[PDB]
RNA sequence: ACGGAAACCUUGAUUCUAACGCUACUUCUAAAUAAGCGUUA
């Protein structure tokens, strides 16, 4: 009594779904032609 | 020097045996972390 469909989604453009949170500029590094988002806990552990 | 004297209403006995506060029941129902970019330059 159940019908199952498969929906294949091909993005034709950028698609953003947020969670309400935002990276601040004190949280990512722009270098080597890339944006690096480190883990803040790991960064702090290496910085202590 | 009294129809009086002497004489335990006393001994032994478990208010005990058996028995599920149990049977059935979805913390469930819909819901894009999303909308607006004006005016000046």
């Amino acid at each position: 009594d159940y019908r199952t469909f498969k929906l294949s989604l091909l993005t034709l453009a950028p698609i953003h779904i947020g969670n309400g949170e935002k990276y601040t500029s004190r949280e990512f590094i722009y270098e080597n032609k890339k944006f690096y988002f480190p883990d803040m806990g790991k960064f702090y552990n290496k910085m202590v």
